[PDB]
């Protein structure tokens, strides 16, 4: 079947190094817990609160060996009164067996508040 | 096959209270519509306009029995001059056989006129 | 499987006429590389970035032969530092076993560069 995958994680400072890097871990933590082949992944979004511009997230993706096809676009999320801020989110579309409440969402640095 | 359903509503004021509840009776309405089940819900994205602060309308997925693992996103709808002020809008991912041109899309509040 | 399919494009001016034709424009170039049917279509996301106002681009859509049960929405795309000004970005959702490596994304105007 085809089940979303959900992730979140924070930067500290709106850099292109600092962003590319907690997005490539939280990309690996979700590999990791979800067995994702980047083959198995239909498309991936990626969404930023409305503080941080210096790079697209989306450009650590293919910064992973053998993900340099998977479409991937980025989308700008919603501004909310206490919202948490600098926070990337990631939702990933992929062909899995694994059962709705088996699957490994994931949540990293301030995100583990969500 | 898994389908795209689409649906949108309006609120009357910025006010947590009306953005959770004017959401869960359109979820509710999609759901009814299309019978649909949340295991079979892949995802679901909801959008609102840039005028729209006080809460992350996904929060009202919280009330609806047994979605607690559907995994659901927000992102901000683009601004367009004189498009349709104080609306929220969905995209929910689902697994159906139902013809594409037999899913029931809701349209409700002032969102009717789209 | 279901496979997403990434298209951009870019306009000179932020107009209802310049937006909506350059859109047609994208979309039918991805129809035709991908050999699309819409009855295979899961959903369709256009973004647009912070400098497009007119019109929404999904009305281009209405404009497609046959179209008119594809479920798609608009999004705002974020505001990066260096990024393409004045883009409209699709990510579409088909019904397909074309393996990924072999999908064809379409990249036009000044997005040719991507």
């Amino acid at each position: 079947m085809i089940r979303g995958i959900r992730g979140a994680t924070t930067v500290e400072r709106d850099t292109e190094e600092e962003i590319l890097q907690k997005t490539k871990q939280l990309l690996e933590k979700i590999i990791e817990e979800n067995h994702t082949k980047p083959e198995d992944v239909v498309q991936m979004l990626l969404s930023a609160t409305p503080d941080l511009h210096a790079v697209f997230p989306a450009k650590a993706v293919r910064e992973l060996s053998g993900w340099q096809y998977v479409p991937v676009t980025c989308m700008q999320e919603m501004d909310v009164t206490g919202g948490l801020k600098k926070c990337i989110r990631v939702m990933m579309t992929v062909q899995t067996d694994v059962p709705q409440d088996q699957i490994r969402h994931v949540y990293l640095e301030k995100a583990v508040v969500l």
